[PDB]
């Protein structure tokens, strides 16, 4: 039924395997280790053969030209075709993609789309109600939510299963009539998914397969409410019943913590570094009182040079705006991310920031909390938040893999108590330790 393949199409399997040419790092990657933690874990495998991912899953993997598993994709695949929960860390271009759509569609081809689903198409109720995924993988930005919903078109090329992906910065109206047209397997960001499902026109009832990509980089943009909103507050099925996975580069406390709520009994796949924050970030805390701030900035700008970006966190919105104006006074090319705003015009002025035009940005946690703001080598905290959870997904907005960022850190008495967790934060990603601090935490 789900799992005997459906009529051949020339003109769509044109469109969806345009070529490709695209093939991963495929020599690098075996020069890295791959560690699994966990219970009983499934033997790992070496040929896409050594389990049955059925006659559809096999057929698409030709059409896309993959010869064998990635390293990630070795030990990831049998662990949920075993239907275990998985939290992977691993760094992009890993095939990390690929490793959770074919187990997930694999299962949804083998196992059917459930009897709710099932005895409900065949039930008059034709119309455009509500649709519920049988699998949701949720995503940081428009970027890589658009690439994961190609793969899985690829993948479930010639089956029941129809892909379908939504995210903000686009008229809703659109994509909810794409919905109407069929879900499966939906991709989403977090805030969108949220949206939809106030408006009744998505379900998460019949969600077996939850995949949270880049865990990591979704919390940074200010994400975790709606996550566990969609998850914890929501008619998604509890886990034990529905199959999680999480992918994500870094592995700080919040993520552990969101792994221990949402994963259940679930196995551990590190390909590298266990890093807490990025490995290819520098942090430099320096004491500043209030008044040398401004001058001490601009000494840290005068050097940047580099022909690179700055952004440059405060605190208030109050104070995001005076020291906006402070900077222009100065005579500095920097804009202002405005909170208020929508996304859709917050990712314009970014348009911007990027050409160069003004390579200075300054915002507060808020302002940003949504916002792709890539292509940043500084991040300088003006003013530093009241926990070290902040201050991680701060300094996450630099370091995107590839180049090194740097974070500075302006740091006085109006922050001695995230003193303690700001040492140990620095001690863990083998930063260097100002004495000072070591001293004021006893
Ligand atoms: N097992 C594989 N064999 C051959 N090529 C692969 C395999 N897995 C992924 N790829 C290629 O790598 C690309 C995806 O890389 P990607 O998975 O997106 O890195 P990441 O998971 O960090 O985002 C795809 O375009 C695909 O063609």
């Amino acid at each position: 039924d789900w799992s005997k393949p459906l009529p051949p199409s020339e003109r769509l399997e044109q469109e969806l395997f345009s070529g490709g040419n695209t093939g991963i790092n495929f020599e690098k990657y075996d020069d890295i280790p791959v560690e699994a933690t966990g219970n009983n874990c499934p033997p790992h495998i070496e040929s896409f053969s050594d389990v049955e991912m059925g006659e559809i899953i096999m057929g698409n993997i030709e059409l896309t030209r993959y010869t064998r598993p990635t390293p990630v994709q070795k030990h990831a695949i049998p662990i949920i075709k075993e239907k275990r929960d998985l939290m992977a860390c691993a760094q992009t271009g890993s095939g990390k993609t690929a490793a959770f759509l074919l187990p997930i569609l694999s299962q949804i081809y083998s196992d059917g789309p459930g009897e709710a689903l099932r005895a409900m198409k065949e039930n008059g109720r034709y119309g455009r109600r509500k649709q519920y995924p049988i699998s949701l993988v949720l995503a940081p930005t428009r970027e890589l939510a658009v690439q994961i919903y190609e793969e899985a078109r690829k993948f479930s090329y010639r089956s029941r299963v129809r892909p379908c992906v939504v995210y903000g910065g686009a008229d809703i109206g659109q994509q909810i009539r794409d919905l109407e047209r069929g879900c499966h397997l939906l991709v989403a960001t977090p805030g969108r998914l949220v949206d939809m499902m106030e408006r009744g026109k998505i379900g998460l009832d019949f969600c077996k397969y939850l995949v949270l990509d880049e865990a990591d980089r979704m919390l940074v943009m200010g994400f975790e409410p709606q996550i566990r909103r969609i998850v914890e507050q929501d008619t998604m099925p509890p886990k034990g019943v529905r199959h999680t996975m999480m992918f994500s580069a870094t592995f700080p406390k919040e993520i552990q913590m969101l792994a221990r709520d949402f994963l259940d009994e679930y196995i551990f796949l590190a390909v590298g570094r266990v890093g807490s924050t990025s490995e290819n970030i520098t942090q430099k805390v320096v004491w500043v009182e209030e008044s040398d701030k401004r001058s001490f900035l601009l000494d840290l700008l005068n050097a940047t040079g580099k022909d690179s970006l700055t952004l440059v966190f405060v605190e208030t919105k109050k104070g995001a705006d005076s020291l906006e104006d402070f900077l222009y006074h100065e005579g500095y090319a920097c804009t202002s991310i405005h909170g208020d705003r929508s996304q859709r015009d917050r990712e314009e002025a970014l348009h911007q920031f990027r050409s160069g035009k003004s390579p200075i940005l300054v915002a507060t946690a808020v302002a940003a909390r949504g916002l792709d703001i890539s292509n940043v080598k500084h991040v300088i905290n003006f003013d530093l938040p009241s926990d070290i959870e902040e201050y991680v997904h701060r300094i996450g907005r630099t370091g995107r893999v590839g180049n090194l960022g740097l974070a500075t850190s302006f740091f006085n008495e109006r922050n001695i108590n995230i003193t303690k967790d700001l040492l140990d934060l620095l001690v863990e990603a083998k930063q260097e330790v100002p004495s000072w601090l070591e001293n004021m935490a006893y």
